[PDB]
């Protein structure tokens, strides 16, 4: 069974791929530009993203929004993750939290799929702690910095099995999976 | 101020860091295993465990039971509300209900805080009823299918700082913070 995933995120198509695949699921990364509104949570980014594709893009297809939303700052960067992340970067959420008594935050993920003329979603949540420096060379965006709960390694140290194993978007995709197990029987 | 929350529950630790740390305490999981003891009430429990635990961990500490009483059910899964949730689970319970005119139950959280040399307890109360189906991606345990009187949602379907507004647990950890108001000034 194929998916068309609509995203820019090579990154993100490489883990879904990965976690799929092994499924007998093979992901179609299409790159068809939609807009992300502003919203204060992923679900509503998704839900406008799936209706503004519909139609125009072929079927069965997903999206995703993902973010970190650290405690401390209340919730910040949260949906705006990627933009906070290309303008101060990983040396930026450091400096912000320099001294904090709290490191505490989570990374969640939405997934939206549309197939039959229906939309649905799928999220996952793993809650963590951002680390004093950043460590490792795998993974995108703040992985070097986030360590999630049980771990003694950076999302960023390691590999995009091990990182499906514990991340939010490993979870969003077991929630997807079971879905399609049980509605589509592929 | 901080306080050692002993327990090996991140979903508690998470709530009582939320509600706590809003008034400059600083919740650290400890995580050192004490006998939980067979007995009829959440109280005896928590007794038992800060007499096991005094003088082994840091001070002051804090450790908290709680569990789910339904009406119907003669008070079960009560103390054992976490045994009966991991044997069988949200499904078991529904299953258990089919056909009951009072689907009414409450939630109990007690905590148990010890400082300077001498023990205390605080606990909270809150009435609900056990719902047809399990909704919700929040909280744990049986969070899915209790609603707590006067709302629409499940536990499971708020937020930490919306359960902690509506929850037994919240109930305790107000009149905890009460009393380190008074008694500690920090």
């Amino acid at each position: 069974m194929k998916i068309f995933f609509i995203t820019s995120n090579p990154g993100k198509v490489r883990e879904v791929a990965n976690f799929l695949g092994t499924f007998g699921i093979e992901i179609v990364q299409l790159k068809h530009e939609y807009p992300e509104i502003q919203a204060e949570k992923l679900e509503d980014v998704v839900d406008f993203g799936i209706s503004w594709l519909k139609g125009k893009v072929p079927e069965p297809f997903m999206i995703e929004d993902s973010g970190l939303f650290i405690e401390s700052l209340k919730g910040f960067p949260g949906v705006y993750s990627s933009y906070v992340y290309r303008t101060i970067g990983l040396e930026g959420i450091l400096k912000l939290m320099e001294g904090a008594e709290d490191r505490r935050a989570y990374f969640k993920s939405v997934i939206g799929f549309y197939i039959d003329g229906k939309a649905y979603k799928f999220s996952g949540v793993t809650w963590g702690r951002i680390s004093n420096e950043k460590r490792g060379t795998h993974g995108f965006g703040y992985d070097p910095i986030f360590i999630p709960e049980g771990s003694e390694k950076t999302f960023a140290e390691m590999t995009i099995e091990e990182k499906n194993a514990l991340s939010h978007r490993g979870k969003a995709l077991k929630a997807f999976f079971e879905w399609l197990k049980v509605n589509l029987k592929y």
